[PDB]
């Protein structure tokens, strides 16, 4: 089996028949790992809660949506003021 490593828990994910997907689900931790680049103008962001998020490449901050999380993610440094 073609296998990719889950980016969250490092379990092996069997990707037979799934290489056409953008992401694959890990059955162990129930999180998604990206298999392709985010679509153009987007980037994949991993929340500290382990949720895989999509952001625009122009986004400076994204909020996680998971109800238990709602974390703010700083996708870059800022300047003072
Ligand atoms: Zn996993
Ligand atoms: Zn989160």
């Amino acid at each position: 089996a073609p296998m990719i490593t889950c980016r969250v828990c490092q379990s092996l994910i069997n990707v037979e028949g799934k290489m056409h997907q953008h992401v694959v689900k890990c059955g162990v931790c129930n999180e998604a790992t990206p298999i392709k680049n985010a679509p153009p103008g987007k980037k994949y962001v991993r929340c500290p809660c382990n949720s895989l998020l999509i952001a625009k490449v122009t986004s400076q901050r994204i909020a996680c949506p998971r109800p238990y999380c709602k974390r703010i993610i700083n996708l870059g440094p800022v300047h003072p003021g």
